[PDB]
């Protein structure tokens, strides 16, 4: 499978995640409803070896191709009539999965070929009064909220299927851990390997900041 790679928290919680995701995924030269690469950050209670397989999962996901070609989109993507469908169009969309409240796709962005190439910013961030979590795109359309699992979010992964790079991602705890900065680690799938630019942590040891972290082909 793609290659994931997370960092963990063990007695703290983590309370905010933002993301920014390269615009690198899609393939301009494509036909029209081919699918890319795709690049997720999620967040779970627990360990596991795939991340998807977690009965309970957060996902923030970017797709290399138009939301027209995503399938769980439909009805959803909430800037639709402002984007034509078009090769080298991306898609940005969060998905809450939960062995017992079901599988929620939240609205979808899509991306216009044309558009600006910059990064993707997803966020999610806990609202501790609200017991919810504030996710989705910030200053766009693509915003929902969905409620706090009874396992507090722990762990980040972050996935690829291909080569990508996430310019910078901030984690954010309700307490300090110096472990956290050591516990990166990845499900190797000796295709990818990982690289990145730069780790950072604040004054306060609660917010961490990684700078370039990119997924990169071996051979």
């Amino acid at each position: 499978g793609p290659l994931q790679c997370h960092m963990q928290a063990f007695n703290a919680n983590i309370i905010s995640v933002d993301a920014y995701s390269a615009n690198d995924l899609s393939d301009k030269h494509a036909p029209l409803g081919a699918s890319g690469y795709f690049a997720d950050v999620t967040l779970t209670g627990k360990y596991h070896q795939d991340v998807f397989d977690a009965r309970h999962w957060l996902t923030m996901r970017h797709s290399g191709t138009d939301c027209r070609n995503v399938k769980g989109t439909d009805s959803k993507v909430c800037n639709i009539d402002y984007v034509e469908n078009q090769p080298g169009n991306s898609c940005a969309q969060v998905t809450q999965r939960s062995h017992l409240l079901g599988w929620s796709s939240g609205k979808a962005l899509d991306i216009s070929a044309t558009a600006p190439n910059a990064p993707v910013h997803f966020r999610a961030s806990l609202a501790p009064s609200l017991q919810t979590w504030w996710t989705g795109l910030p200053n766009t359309c693509a915003v929902q909220r969905y409620n706090a699992p009874h396992n507090p979010y722990k762990i980040v992964t972050l996935t690829a299927s291909g080569m990508h790079t996430w310019t910078k991602l901030v984690i954010m705890l309700d307490a300090p851990e110096p472990s956290f900065f050591k516990s990166w680690s990845c499900e190797y799938n000796d295709s990818l390997s990982p690289v990145v630019g730069n780790i950072q942590v604040s004054e306060d040891g609660k917010t961490y900041t990684l700078t370039n972290v990119k997924y990169q082909p071996i051979l």
